[PDB]
């Protein structure tokens, strides 16, 4: 296969404006790039000719005023730079990816049906917008600017660097890799360990969804406190693996912080040492360091942009693949011949389109139809894939294999494709309703119609019915809250458009089976009434349907074997704003769930702080060094550079370990509230209704992914920013007491222009997280539309429809466009004013501090602190205000947390205070007046007035009707449910009013589902009885005859089971289900249907073990099976919900037997 493309060939489909964009994209990430190390000189050159004029304070008035409008030059140009590489570069990729998405749309739509049969999957084909939209828009769009931008800013620091002062630049650079080779171990550790915990985590969450999938038997046998210490227990191991993903994390911004400031130490050191021998000045030395730091991280952010290129080769090749095959049909002439006037005698005397996925096995042999001109015909036969592959070969999906077919004695190959489609009224399994408007469906027929043509073509379909009701009549669309039901109106939809097509020779086929009878004899009078019957094949439910129809045309073996009169019968068998009170109230509820962990997080923020501290003291050290740059007295100068290194190594030892301790202790109080949490809702939803486990927001999967998704927030969120609020509260105030007992003036002048600098440094962030969105989020619409006309691509090519779906994907893409532009400009002008500002304030605050020199009420050393320390103030605040929206992700979170938590129940399984049990039943049970509504579907109720009685030691044989009750009479004896105004009579009590658990405790449950837990299948016996012993076991499967097979297995109770394991026989897990109810040892045991599919053997098997079970005391069976139910005491069959006569197997009277116990013997027998 292709492993890319060239580079230059991902701009297949740009133009001479996207051209113009991308230069003029180009040249503003360059100047952008360039600027920051243009900043740094121009703020060396300041610092120097403001230090170095202490004496006269006057020119150094002078040249401050002149690099502070230096400043305002580097933001206007900064300003505009961004601007124009932001909102260029956004455009230019919009255009450029819609363009592209249009033509790839188009060509797919053009290729054959057999291209999506063989070269590729049409999976893959809807797959790759998605996969366009990730990669190809996103790296000629955002991620080529970013490189540009980040290239350019290494370039220039490194130049600015070696330019200032090349010793202390070369320096710099040999310290780089040491930064860059830890940060690289710390982040592979790191996600070593993050995979290592996630893979523990999908272990937890698929415990969570086994035991919430399978809910009925976990709840039948009181195994949720098993279910909670497996789940514990995983959580154990997550919360180990996560104190090591702490540690690690700890320990790598430990030995980042020391590496930095070790260095920085030596740095200083040497700068200092330059000084002294007239080399530089200060403000170059400073200037040059963190010049080639930047070009450092500069290089280090522009890797993405790399990874993401690669990614996006490799996507564009396959785009380019898929675009640029050509069809195979389309070869012919296109010119053709178009006969006219067509009488529909088609002769299809050989078949080919031989499916060429699998060329060597023809599915269909050559055979002669011939249907009549102006006369219906209707062929049954084969699987269903022989009739579906005669209507493929009628709608010229010709692949040459065998003869040839012909309309009205002309082959199709001098036919066209524009013509032939158009004389065909195909209507498919599927009714395919796109992602638009009725009248837009019912117009794709041909778009040439009105909306007179349009009613009269509904009107068959009973005028409107459901479709005038409609909220906007024709203009509503199936994306939002429609029909969304297959039993509804889109296969009358499909039929009308059909009507409004060409009434000529015409392709039905199956329609629904569900609903009622109105669809289907809609159905007939629209495409079998209106005169000029053509070719309606029905695929199932042949009840009546080809019974109407004159012609059977059976297709035994793929060949019409008999055709003619349709009276002779046939072997036929089928079936037939947000609140914030409550909010910081949730919260505190939270805290005070954890309270345990208190000490361990109070100790972690004390940490906290003095990590923040220890950032201040780093800002003021170096502030405090370039002070001593500009000092005459030599020694004085060595002296206080030796105790500053000194106290930064010191201030590196620290960093390190508190670093390491505050995030091993926020991270071990984060992981225990995550677990406890977890612990909590497990708890929660296991002490439930069943009907609230029916409920389609809780089902299995989807309480695994909140249960997944919902604590992880919580965890992440929570910790991580209160650890970063802590820290940087502390440098705040640290920075902000250290400046004002400085220079009261400048710190209160520079706290002015805070809120600028926060906003200019999270827009910063920002910038460097990306402006552009979720891009497939903006597509999403079209993304669904193209998905499903590819999808349904023949019946997008049966009705000429490539143009209007390829112009309906182009009206649903330009609102998309139109929005990135807007989003686009918005972004770069708000970015290039929030970076003037800043610029702006850095500006005006040197001014004054070189003003308040120069009155004498300052000097340069505390005004120089009282700058550096406030900025770095700054710069922390502005990492808490962004770390802020995680915060609000957490809160939200956390809130469906509590909401969850906080459900009450109707039903709680452990009733504190309640009646004592008896350890020995009696067994009798009575239902007596039963109303059950089944809130599942409460427009159905089932139950009328049931009755039901089973009184001590004997077997209650109630079978009634397939499809209708059944197993519902076994959940409303578990109590799973909840009758509206039954009375549950056993023993002489009432469950209604008794503990849950103390009844489970003494009931067996065999579902006809088959039930499998874990990986060994001794456990699957062990879970009848919480305390079952080895003999226990082998009795149960000796009374269930389900030892032999077990001994036949070669790991035998060890065995690897599960969705996973062996996937043996229905009998032998049936046998080891009711083995295990055997283990319950239940005075009551209930069973359901047992004898779904299985073999002589299995089944004579599986009916010893049922008879040996039900056999010594009460117990109720329901199954199917004829008879020979062995203990037959009374018999009842429930008649939609009522009571009937409980007619026994004896056949003592025979009223009963005679009228629901006939039928079904002589069926099944």
């Amino acid at each position: 296969e292709i492993r890319g493309v060239a580079f230059k060939e991902l701009f297949r489909f740009a133009d001479g404006l996207d051209y113009v964009l991308m230069g003029i994209g180009s040249v503003g990430a360059f100047v952008h790039g360039c600027s920051l190390p243009l900043f740094l000189r121009f703020f060396a050159d300041l610092v120097n000719s403001f230090g170095s004029n202490s004496n006269n304070v006057e020119k150094m008035m002078e040249e401050v005023l002149k690099y502070a409008l230096y400043f305002l030059v580097v933001g206007a140009a900064i300003w505009a730079s961004s601007w124009a590489e932001i909102s260029c570069w956004m455009w230019s990729g919009e255009r450029q990816t819609t363009k592209m998405r249009i033509k790839y749309l188009e060509a797919a739509l053009n290729q054959d049906i057999q291209f999506f049969d063989t070269e590729v999957r049409t999976s893959d084909v809807v797959f790759a917008i998605n996969t366009d939209a990730v990669m190809v828009q996103d790296a000629i769009s955002e991620k080529l600017g970013n490189f540009i931008h980040y290239m350019a800013t290494f370039v220039s620091g490194f130049i600015v660097g070696f330019t200032a002062v090349w010793q202390l630049a070369l320096v710099t650079l040999a310290v780089v890799p040491l930064i860059a080779v830890i940060g690289g171990i710390h982040t592979t550790t790191l996600s070593k360990l993050s995979n290592k915990s996630q893979e523990s985590l999908s272990q937890a969450g698929n415990i969570v969804e086994q035991t919430v999938v399978q809910i009925r038997v976990v709840m039948a046998f009181v195994g949720e406190s098993r279910a909670s210490q497996a789940y514990s227990s995983a959580l154990k191991i997550a919360q180990k693996l996560g104190y090591k993903t702490g540690l690690a994390k700890g320990m790598g911004l430990g030995a980042t912080y020391f590496v930095v400031f070790c260095c920085y130490a030596l740095l200083l050191w040497y700068g200092g040492y330059l000084v002294r021998h007239h080399l530089t000045n200060g403000g170059l030395a400073i200037a040059t360091m963190f010049a080639v730091m930047i070009g450092g991280l500069a290089l280090g952010q522009s890797a993405p942009s790399m990874a993401a290129f690669a990614k996006a080769k490799v996507a564009a090749a396959k785009i380019f693949r898929i675009i640029d095959h050509k069809p195979t049909i389309e070869r012919n002439s296109e010119s053709g011949v178009e006969l006219d006037s067509v009488t529909g005698l088609v002769e299809l005397k050989n078949v080919d389109f031989s499916y060429p996925s699998r060329p060597d096995v023809k599915i269909l042999n050559n055979f002669c139809l011939s249907v009549p001109a102006g006369k219906t015909i209707a062929l049954v036969g084969s699987s269903g894939s022989g009739k579906s592959t005669v209507v493929s070969l009628i709608e010229r999906f010709y692949d040459p294999n065998s003869g040839q077919v012909l309309l009205d004695g002309q082959d199709l190959k001098t036919l066209k494709l524009r013509w032939l489609r158009q004389q065909i009224g195909l209507v498919s399994q599927e009714p395919a309703l796109f992602a638009t408007s009725i009248k837009e469906n019912i117009l794709l027929g041909r778009p040439d119609a009105d909306q007179v043509e349009i009613e009269e073509a509904a009107r068959v379909a009973n005028a409107h019915s459901f479709i005038i009701k409609l909220p906007d009549g024709f203009d509503t669309q199936v994306g939002e809250r429609g029909l969304q039901l297959s039993g509804g109106q889109k296969q009358r939809i499909a039929i009308a458009r059909a009507m409004l097509k060409n009434p000529a020779i015409l392709l039905l086929d199956e329609a629904t089976s569900a609903l009622d009878s109105e669809s289907e004899k809609l159905v007939q009078e629209a495409l079998d009434r209106f005169m000029i019957g053509r070719t309606t094949l029905i695929i199932a439910h042949r009840l009546s349907t080809i019974r109407k129809a004159d012609l059977v045309a059976v297709l035994q073996q793929g060949s019409v074997s008999e055709i003619g009169t349709h009276d002779e019968l046939f072997s036929k068998g089928e079936n037939g704003k947000l609140a914030f009170k409550d909010q910081a109230n949730s919260f505190w509820r939270l805290a005070k769930m954890n309270s345990p962990e208190w000490k361990y997080a109070l100790l972690g923020s004390v940490g906290s702080v003095i990590c923040g501290s220890l950032s201040a003291f780093f800002a003021y050290v170096l502030s405090a060094v370039l002070s001593v740059y500009y000092n005459p007295d030599h020694e004085y100068m060595i002296k206080q550079i030796d105790k500053y290194c000194y106290l930064l190594i010191g201030l590196s030892s620290a960093a390190l370990v508190f670093n390491t301790l505050q995030h091993s202790f926020w991270d071990i109080v984060g992981e225990n509230l995550t677990k406890r949490v977890r612990e909590k809702m497990l708890s929660a939803v296991l002490k439930n209704e069943m009907a609230w486990f029916d409920q389609e927001e809780n089902e299995s999967a989807r309480i695994a992914a909140r249960l997944a998704l919902d604590a992880n927030n919580v965890r992440s969120a929570i910790g991580d920013r209160i650890s970063v609020i802590v820290q940087n509260t502390a440098l705040m105030l640290v920075a902000c007491t250290a400046g004002f007992v400085l220079q009261w003036r400048l710190a209160l002048v520079l706290v002015a222009v805070f809120p600028v600098v926060v906003a200019a440094t999270v827009l910063q962030k920002m910038f460097m997280t990306g402006f552009s969105g979720d891009l497939e989020a903006a597509h999403a619409k079209g993304t669904q539309l193209a998905g499903e006309a590819i999808a349904n691509v023949r019946t997008v090519a049966a009705f000429n429809s490539e143009a209007k779906i390829v112009r309906l994907y182009t009206a649903n893409l330009e609102p998309p466009l139109k929005r990135c532009f807007w989003k686009g400009q918005i972004a770069g002008s708000g970015y290039g004013v929030a970076q003037f500002c800043l610029y702006a304030s850095y500006a005006l605050g040197l001014w004054y501090a070189s003003w308040l020199v120069k009155h004498g009420i300052s000097d340069f050393s505390k005004t120089i602190r009282v700058f550096m320390v406030l900025m770095v103030s700054a710069n922390g605040a502005a990492e808490t205000l962004t770390l802020a929206p995680d915060f609000i992700k957490g809160g939200q979170a956390m809130r469906s947390v509590f909401e969850l938590l906080d459900r009450k129940t109707e039903i709680e399984p452990d009733d504190p205070d309640t009646t004592p049990v008896p350890d020995r039943l009696r067994g009798e049970v009575e239902l007596k007046h039963i109303d059950f509504s089944y809130p599942s579907r409460p427009d159905i109720q089932i139950f009328r007035d049931l009755s039901l009685r089973a009184r001590a030691g004997k077997t209650l044989a109630l079978v009634g009707p397939s499809g209708c009750g059944k197993s519902s009479v076994i959940s409303l004896i578990q109590r799973f449910y909840e009758p509206s105004s039954g009375r549950v009579m056993i023993d002489g009590k009432d469950i209604r009013k008794y503990n849950l658990k103390a009844i489970r405790k003494h009931i067996a449950i065999v579902p006809q589902e088959p039930c499998l837990f874990g990986t060994t299948i001794y456990e699957n016996i062990a879970y009848g009885h919480e305390c079952a012993t080895e003999a226990e076991i082998i009795q149960a499967a000796t009374l269930a005859s389900a030892h032999k097979f077990i001994s036949a297995l070669p790991e035998g109770y060890k065995t690897y089971v599960g969705e996973r394991g062996v996937q043996l026989s229905g009998g032998q897990k049936q046998r080891i289900a009711i083995a295990r109810a055997l283990v319950r040892k239940a005075e009551i045991m209930l069973l359901d249907e047992a004898t779904s599919a299985l073999d002589a053997e299995s089944e004579r098997s599986v009916q010893e073990a049922l008879d040996q079970a039900c056999s010594g005391r009460t117990s109720i069976v329901v199954a199917h099976r004829l008879s020979t139910i062995r203990n037959a005491h009374v018999i009842a069959v429930i008649d939609d919900g009522k009571v009937a006569e409980q007619g026994s197997h004896s056949h003592l009277l025979k009223n009963h037997p005679d009228g629901i116990y006939a039928r079904m013997i002589q069926l099944q027998r």
